[PDB]
């Protein structure tokens, strides 16, 4: 059964389908939220907390304010995570297709990837619109006679 | 049913399990070869093809000899590759534990990797042994202001 409460720091909501008006209104900034096997969710997380996490979720539709370390989108399948203040780190791993809108305040945000595909980094312009950019999902590693020497295969549309 | 037969250009072994002696004797420099669904297989393809293909395997065993182009290692599990002689470019995709074997004479070859994981490259000594080395397949990537640029985090034991 969809839950979405508080439980003990972690904000837990887990479950969810179909929805698209959740909203974590209160807040604190040792708190943590865990979005667990929701499918076409979407969610907004008011207020700055320490750290957010959507593992294996589908079609997840997700908008914070501020996060004081990472956001990891982990098994994951179309994702969407949107920061409107700011954000250190935003870790994709293990999933596929997933878009980060950054803002004016997090355009220092890194963004850590692994097994992940379709990915890309929507930067924001002055006047609410986003330029897109695809963050590379090969390499290309060669041999040196004393170690490997590693290669990005840069993305285009 | 267990399949190893040539048909036309294409050396299709497929379906193989639990066996360990397969070899393909013959060869002519235009085949090629797809190895499909062979779990706990060991198979060993003499002669200079133009290109082999290992598509979703578990626990395979490749040994060949020369390669005109590539070798692709598709959806598998725990797959290991070795070249007696050279092959161009070894490409990994949608693998997840890969270990290629490099010889004296293709040290100079290319590892593409993508979705991936747990691939190693073992590189020839004096001696019959063989180096280990971790190819990276976690990436950091960050907003230039201009574009996005991308590094390696380069992987450790």
């Amino acid at each position: 059964p969809a839950v979405l409460e508080l439980e003990g720091k972690k904000w837990r909501v887990e479950n969810q389908e179909n929805v698209s008006n959740l909203v974590i209104e209160d807040t604190e900034l040792k708190q943590v939220a865990y979005i667990y096997k929701c499918v076409n969710t979407t969610l907004q997380i008011k207020g700055k907390i320490n750290s957010i996490t959507v593992d294996n979720c589908k079609k997840l539709g997700l908008v914070f304010d501020d996060v004081v370390g990472i956001v990891e989108i982990i098994n994951s399948k179309d994702v969407k995570v949107q920061v409107m203040g700011k954000v250190p780190t935003i870790s994709i791993n293990k999933t596929d297709g997933c878009h980060a809108y950054l803002s004016k305040n997090s355009l220092d945000c890194e963004i850590v990837s692994a097994k992940s595909s379709e990915m890309n980094v929507l930067i924001p312009t002055e006047g609410g619109d986003f330029n897109e950019f695809p963050v590379p999902e090969q390499f290309k590693t060669l041999w040196n006679g004393q170690k490997l020497v590693t290669t990005v295969t840069e993305i285009a549309g």
